[PDB]
């Protein structure tokens, strides 16, 4: 599947640079602007509308909605609106939330991991029943969550962390688990991952060795294979993404805002 590149931008209250940042993302060659769903961050669909007003090509996605925050019928109303009023430029990533304090602040029941995943399941079923027109992305690494992606999603997003970084070998197993659950639908589901750090260096080996300090549970060789890290020159990173599309099927690759400019050269090469 052809590469699609995203940058995960944080629209921040009290900061006046949102539209400028979105323009920079598009001008730097990104295909997608992703926004989070968190307290103390701008509201996602409203921020996506502001981004759509100053960009022409990028898709806009949530990455990812906290399912505890949304009534499925009212979310379907939001998604239909966002789709129609942007000319079909909005995608909706959904998942579970991991910050209990946000549940507490909003007056929502934290419950159990089981009830949080059931809420995601119930929302996805309702959105599909209501035939929402936005493409749906499901993110996580849990067995039930990947099963829900396999059943419902247009795009599955594999987390490269639990932050504890997951090895390439663990990622092999998660992608295979998803693929088995997806069955005949596997080929219709785009695969995404988020790269946490884009580390430009002329000495990847020396860089990985020093990084064992921050990831003592890994060898340097494992660090150089972690799907959540890109290390080296732009040419080396481009080659690494080609290899990881072959290995994992990852064609939709996102990076964090801090690395927007660091990663842009890789887009130029790919």
């Amino acid at each position: 599947r052809p590469f699609r590149f995203g940058v995960n931008l944080v629209p921040t209250p009290g900061v006046s640079s949102w539209r400028e940042t979105c323009r920079t993302a598009e001008q730097s060659g990104y295909d997608v602007i992703a926004v989070p769903d968190a307290l103390g961050v701008h509201s996602p669909f409203i921020a996506m509308m502001a981004a759509a007003a100053v960009t022409e090509r990028v898709q806009l996605t949530t990455f990812v909605l906290n399912s505890a925050f949304w009534n499925p019928v009212l979310l379907a109303r939001d998604l239909l609106t966002a789709h129609e009023l942007t000319g079909g430029r909005v995608e909706a990533g959904l998942g579970t939330g991991y910050v209990r304090a946000e549940f507490e602040t909003a007056g929502l029941d934290w419950g159990t991991a089981g009830t949080r995943v059931t809420r995601l399941a119930d929302t996805l079923a309702a959105l599909r029943t209501l035939a929402v027109p936005t493409p749906l992305m499901v993110g996580g690494n849990g067995d039930r969550v990947l099963g829900l992606a396999a059943e419902h999603a247009d795009t599955v997003s594999f987390s490269g962390a639990t932050l504890r970084m997951i090895t390439a070998e663990a990622m092999d197993e998660r992608v295979a688990f998803f693929a088995e659950r997806a069955g005949e639908r596997d080929s219709q589901v785009e695969r995404n991952t988020l790269v946490q750090s884009v580390i430009a260096t002329d000495d990847r080996a020396a860089t990985a060795k020093a990084m064992r300090s921050r990831m003592p549970y890994l060898t340097a060789e494992q660090i150089l294979q972690l799907p959540t890290l890109l290390i080296g020159t732009p040419a080396q990173m481009a080659e690494t993404l080609l290899e990881r599309r072959e290995r994992f099927g990852f064609s939709y690759v996102c990076v964090q805002e801090r690395y927007l400019a660091a990663f842009a050269p890789v887009i130029g090469l790919l």
